[PDB]
């Protein structure tokens, strides 16, 4: 009755390695920051110096 | 029977993630807001002073 158990234990084994592949992968994604972008040069209003 | 239940929750993963970018990216698009472009410069009427 070998064959009836090994194959039992081994559907359950791929099962559960299968979802633990799911959530680490969702997981993973939606983990990026990335960036801002700089608004337009700011205009300039004068340019001056004393001493 | 390993391969054959494997197989089959790998391909509902792909399929989950790939209409969840879908929403993601239709999203991302027609969010930006931009800018008007101000007249023409105003005709000046007068420009006077007083006390």
């Amino acid at each position: 009755v070998s064959p009836v158990i090994a194959t039992l234990l081994l559907i359950l084994i791929a099962v559960a390695a299968a979802v633990l592949l799911y959530t680490w992968v969702s997981g993973l994604s939606a983990n990026v920051a990335g960036t801002q972008v700089t608004g337009k040069s700011l205009t300039l209003i004068q340019a001056t110096w004393a001493r």
